[PDB]
C-alpha cells in the first residue's frame, strides 16, 4: 500500500537521524570504553551482575536493521550502557568516570534530537 511505503520512509528517515545521534554520542567516548560488548571470555561472571548488557556496536546493529521505532527506544539502549557501567564498576574507576562524562555530554545531544523528532514528526 501507499501508506506502508510512507511509513517505511518515516522509519528510514528516523534511522538516518538516529545514525547521526549515535555518531555524536560515540564521539563523547573517545577512549572507546563503550564501543563493544563486555567480553565474557575476559569477564566471565558479567551476566551474573548485569542482566541486559549493551554497547555501541550492538546499538549500531539494531539501528541498521531499522530496529528502533522511536527515539525513546534508542535512548533506552543508551541509558543501559551508562547505567550498567555505573553499577558494575566502582566510583573510583576510569570506567565509571567515562560513563558519567558520556551521560553529561550526551544529554545535550539528546535534548535536541528530541526536539528534531517531535518537529520533523
Amino acid at each position: 500500500s501507499m501508506e506502508q511505503v510512507a511509513m517505511e520512509l518515516r522509519l528510514t528517515e528516523l534511522t538516518r537521524l538516529l545514525r547521526s545521534v549515535l555518531d555524536q554520542l560515540q564521539d563523547k567516548d573517545p577512549a572507546r570504553i563503550f564501543a563493544q560488548p563486555v567480553s565474557l571470555k575476559e569477564v566471565p561472571d558479567y551476566l551474573d551482575h548485569i542482566k541486559h548488557p549493551m554497547d555501541f556496536a550492538t546499538m549500531r546493529k539494531r539501528l541498521e536493521a531499522q530496529g528502533y521505532k522511536n527515539l525513546h527506544e534508542f535512548e533506552e539502549d543508551f541509558d543501559l550502557i551508562i547505567d550498567n557501567c555505573m553499577k558494575y564498576n566502582a566510583r573510583d574507576t576510569v570506567f565509571y568516570r567515562a560513563a558519567v562524562r558520556l551521560r553529561d555530554q550526551g544529554g545535550v545531544v539528546l535534548r535536541q534530537a528530541r526536539r528534531e523528532v517531535d518537529s520533523i514528526g
